[PDB]
RNA sequence: AGCACGGCUUAAACCGUGC
């Protein structure tokens, strides 16, 4: 019934878990979401990606905008009902590929111009664009259009395009605010950037606070600085935001990363590892990342974790999946990447659960030390 | 093709190294 509300209901130093409350479910965090660019999480049913524990997937722009287009799935019905999952979704603004399809892009103040990967046309993604696109599309949770920084980058674009990309979080809330079937049903988050320079980083916080929003994701970090770089960012940069509403950490993912990342105080995830990881032949698990592609998996009648609950390690031995990946088969893909999602998601659980519980500090330590071990 | 490995933080059921 609420259209956003974010409670909090345990902490333990920088972190916390709560609960976001939103009109088409309940979103559990710290929380991991799943990424269906293509309104499609790789390999899997809507279902199967419920059943690993899913609260929330996150569906792309600019690419949806493409194809099949957001105007057609609008005329379908919205995402939602196209791809059959009722829950919550957050679209990416695609300013992730402002940055990465930066190749085929142009770059002014209106917005971003680019040749369609694929295709070749021209399409003008901007601002209000980006938030016409989500509106069409009915994504529960809209991001504002922004421009992630490359890295390495001079204090020179750090700025611009920090600056230009305020400039831009204003007229997208504007447009948020514009349509109020939008406004009623779905939430707004903004996008800090800055890269690694805080006096930057400090800026657009309050860019960000002023403007509104009703959730802060820090942006523009994961992009190639390392772990470290990131965590040093993070230690500064999650406290500038406004305590409470939720923090979330985009395109961050990566087992010891998101548990650091949450003790830096990330309240939300969103990557693409487990699910392109899966497709590729790598698994995570417990005892760190395993290649199921190599010669001793072969024989190996263990499941890929003994301790996860997911579906597939309840009944599929390495060796089968190690046959399957090495041979092209797609079943392979989805046994993969069923385990795992179920896999972060199983790790987002033990978080939340040792954070009300005022263990988490201590689950951590646990965690990258065994995880680190890889004595699977 | 294949074999032994490695990377992936959606132009990747993909790429890269060695034989
Ligand atoms: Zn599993």
């Amino acid at each position: 019934r609420p259209r956003f509300s974010f409670s909090i209901a345990a902490r333990e130093g920088k972190a916390r878990t709560g609960t976001i409350e939103m009109k088409r479910g309940v979103i559990r965090t710290p929380a991991f979401m799943p990424v269906g660019t293509a309104a499609t999480v790789k390999a899997l049913k809507p279902e199967t990606v419920r059943a690993t524990g899913a609260d929330i997937i996150l569906g792309n722009t600019y690419h949806l905008m493409l194809r099949p287009g957001a105007e057609r799935i609008a005329k379908l019905g919205g995402l939602h009902s196209f791809m059959g999952w009722d829950r919550p979704i957050l679209t990416d603004s695609g300013g992730y590929q402002v940055m990465s399809l930066s190749s085929l892009t142009k770059q002014s103040e209106e917005g971003v111009t680019f040749k369609s990967h694929l295709d070749g046309s021209r399409h003008m993604l901007s601002p209000e664009r980006s938030i016409e696109i989500q509106h069409l599309l009915g994504s529960d949770i809209v991001m504002a259009f922004d421009e992630c920084t490359p890295y390495p980058a001079t204090p020179s674009r750090a700025a611009s395009s920090m600056e230009r990309s305020m400039r831009w979080a204003k007229r997208s809330r504007d447009a948020f605010d514009s349509r109020k079937e939008q406004a009623e049903n779905a939430a707004l988050f903004g996008i800090q950037q800055g890269s690694v320079f805080e006096n930057l980083r400090q800026q657009s916080a309050d860019a960000l606070a002023e403007i509104g929003f009703d959730g802060y994701a820090v942006g523009g970090l994961a992009v190639g600085e390392g772990q470290d770089e990131m965590f040093r960012v993070l230690d500064f940069s999650v406290p500038m935001l406004p305590d409470d509403k939720p923090h979330y950490l985009m395109g961050v993912g990566k087992p010891d990363d998101i548990v650091g990342a949450v003790e830096r105080g990330i309240d939300m995830f969103d990557c693409v590892l487990p699910t392109r990881s899966g497709r590729n032949g790598q698994a995570f698990t417990w005892d760190g990342p395993i290649n199921i592609r190599n010669a001793r998996f072969s024989e190996d009648l263990k499941p890929l974790d003994s301790e996860c609950h997911c579906a597939v390690c309840q009944k599929w031995s390495r060796a089968y999946i190690h046959h399957l990946i090495r041979a092209g088969e797609i079943l392979g893909a989805m046994l993969m990447t069923e385990h795992n999602i179920a896999f972060y998601q199983q790790l987002m659980q033990k978080i939340r659960d040792s954070i009300s519980e005022g263990r988490f500090s201590q689950f951590a330590q646990d965690f990258r030390a065994r995880y680190f071990a890889r004595n699977s």
